[PDB]
């Protein structure tokens, strides 16, 4: 079975929308999303499909960008740093599970370079 999948929304969380938090959607998520390699980070790993029955014993904090993308759509976030951390329990979270080299991490590897990029400037 795969775990629910991470919340988007919770009402007793405070929302805000920052010009940095509209900036991680508007321009670092919408262009890591269009990526040749985003696909598998999409969306939830699907354990059960991908016949990695081994992956939620592993991975107890998961995170994806279709789940950042529907925080960011519902200013879940308070500030742009909640949603950075997001983003680097998604690598990391793939990291931990793979080995150097694989090909699910060379694709992460990737986008985080572009990510680190993106994010060095935010707006003010
Ligand atoms: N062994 C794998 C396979 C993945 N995947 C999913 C679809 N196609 C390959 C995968 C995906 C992730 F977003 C994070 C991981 O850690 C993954 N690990």
């Amino acid at each position: 079975m795969n775990p629910p999948p991470p919340e988007t929304s919770n009402p007793n969380k405070p929302k805000r929308q920052t010009n940095q938090l509209q900036y991680l959607l508007r321009v670092v998520l919408k262009t890591l999303w269009k990526h040749q390699f985003a696909w598998p980070f999409q969306q939830p790993v699907d354990a059960v499909k991908l016949n990695l029955p081994d992956y939620y014993k592993i991975i107890k904090t998961p995170m994806d960008m279709g789940t950042i993308k529907k925080r960011l759509e519902n200013n879940y976030y308070w500030n742009a740093q909640e949603c950075i951390q997001d983003f680097n329990t998604m690598f990391t979270n793939c990291y931990i599970y793979n080995k150097p080299g694989d090909d699910i991490v060379l694709m992460a590897e990737a986008l985080e370079k572009l990510f680190l990029q993106k994010i060095n400037e935010l707006p003010t």
